[PDB]
DNA sequence: CAGCGATAGAGAC
DNA sequence: GTCTCTATCGCTG
């Protein structure tokens, strides 16, 4: 289509975020989100989702990203 | 050209 | 000053 615009809606089975920049998996292939897979793989142990947040700080970056 | 992993940085008190 | 949590970068095919 050439619309090109959202087309697949990926959820994050451990927090349902749909705003992420980059979409990790779990090794039992669920999709995961960006911190879910960082934070749940590294500490192997479950935490309150209550640090579920819609706002992510934005870091700076380089001089040009192609 | 795009996607991913690992490491390090920053913030608040 | 120290500690924790999260994101981006660089590399390869
Ligand atoms: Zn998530």
């Amino acid at each position: 289509m050439k619309n090109g615009e959202q087309n697949g809606p990926t959820t994050c089975t451990n927090c349902f975020t749909q705003t992420t920049p980059l979409w990790r998996r779990n090794p039992e292939g669920q999709p995961l989100c960006n911190a879910c897979g960082l934070f749940l793989k590294l500490h192997g142990v479950v935490r309150p989702l209550s640090l579920k947040t819609d706002v992510i700080k934005k870091r700076n970056r380089n001089s040009a990203n192609s």
